[PDB]
């Protein structure tokens, strides 16, 4: 395993957002041309094993551990919606609560990490969170105006390309794609840049404050708005389905307060140069 490896994301110009928004309330529109300097992106979501190295080094206690609870999806039991439950003792080591464990899933994405927990990790690692624009550029994997990192078909060539939901959400996840919950961080094909699970599996924090008001002005290395209350997260998770939550597109976007944590939310890091 080299689950902390980074790939070089080449300098370029891309179309961020879409003029065919699918969730208009989320400010997916308008399409806008953004210039991104070359930088490095983690190939993988940060795994349980990688996060454990950080905690071993620093003694870091996550926000969920200090609060004493975190949000768990009801379908994973042995609020934003009725299927989200605040569970006492749910945290990154205990992803469904105090009687769950990560011992059998060391290579799965770390979960129940807040935006602050993510920043702590990335900075410990000699890295940082990506901006939303960096994240989206990276997600798109060198293709223009596609739905997904790989193109516009959900199952190209009849193959599963990401870990999302199949079946009737929230009652039945068929596990058709091979995973009901998370998958290992190196599961599924990489995109054109070498990135794995950038849509699906775990949601991914970015550095930007959330807004839905964007100009069509062309920008260079944008950082998002200077203030806000929620931070931007991207990419969707193992829970997403076309029927209720169509957010496994590069252009999709959502938000949470920075001290928030949940059983479907993780992150990956970026860097200006190799650490
Ligand atoms: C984090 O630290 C723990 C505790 O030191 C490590 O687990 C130990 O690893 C040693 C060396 O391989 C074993 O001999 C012990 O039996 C382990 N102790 C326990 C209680 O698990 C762990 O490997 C470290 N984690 C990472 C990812 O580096
Ligand atoms: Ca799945
Ligand atoms: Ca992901």
């Amino acid at each position: 395993l080299a689950h902390s490896k980074m790939v070089p994301i080449p300098a370029g110009v891309f179309t961020m957002g879409t003029d065919d928004p699918q969730i208009k309330q989320d400010g997916e529109a308008p399409a806008r041309r953004v210039t991104i300097d070359a930088f490095y992106m983690d190939a993988y979501e940060v795994s349980n094993t990688e996060f454990e190295k950080f905690v071993n080094s620093t003694g870091y206690l996550t926000e969920a551990e200090k609060f004493g609870d975190s949000f768990v999806f009801e379908g994973m039991l042995s609020a934003a919606a009725p299927w989200w439950l605040p569970v006492k003792g749910a945290n990154w080591r205990h992803p469904e609560g105090p009687d769950s464990t990560i011992l059998h899933r060391p290579d799965h994405p770390v979960l129940h990490v807040s935006w602050n927990d993510a920043v702590a990790y990335c900075t410990w690692a000699g890295k940082r969170l990506p901006t939303e624009a960096e994240w989206e550029y990276s997600c798109r994997g060198g293709l223009h105006n596609r739905l997904f990192p790989w193109g516009n078909k959900l199952q190209p060539k009849g193959q599963h390309y990401a870990n999302i939901w199949q079946g009737e959400f929230p009652v039945t996840n068929t596990g058709e794609d091979g995973f009901q919950g998370t998958a290992p961080v190196d599961a599924f094909p990489p995109n054109g840049y070498g990135l794995y699970n950038i849509v699906g599996n775990a949601w991914e924090w970015t550095s930007d404050w959330w807004t839905v008001h964007h100009s069509v002005e062309e920008t260079l290395n944008p950082k998002g708005p200077p203030s806000g209350k929620d931070r931007v997260k991207k990419g969707g998770s193992y829970m997403c389905h076309r029927s209720y939550c169509y957010r496994y597109r590069c252009a999709a976007r959502s938000q949470n307060t920075p001290d928030s944590s949940a059983s479907n939310l993780g992150f990956r890091c970026a860097a200006d140069r190799l650490p």
